[PDB]
């Protein structure tokens, strides 16, 4: 199923945004 | 081929969970 | 739906290039 | 095409390994 693929894509993308949000912080803790 | 795409999907997910965790020890050690 | 899957693919790729670059300034600033 | 999807998956995965390799370093620069 293609919808299944898309869906796992959506979740894959989610994780990258969260990963982007923990770099923002790590960047900040290091001023 | 879907069993493939499907495998690589979870493989992709599994490494984003590892990367998320790697970044999560850095950011605490940093704290 | 393929145009979707295909979009989200490049969207996924584009953020991994950003994350790679974020991590790349950290690691030099660190140096 | 499914093969196209797979292929972008392969490259997506590539980037995550490289991303794993620049955390290894950033981790090390911070002892």
């Amino acid at each position: 199923r293609m919808k299944q693929i898309e869906d796992k894509l959506e979740e894959i993308l989610s994780k990258l945004y969260h990963i982007e949000n923990e770099l923002a912080r790590t960047k900040k803790l290091l001023g």
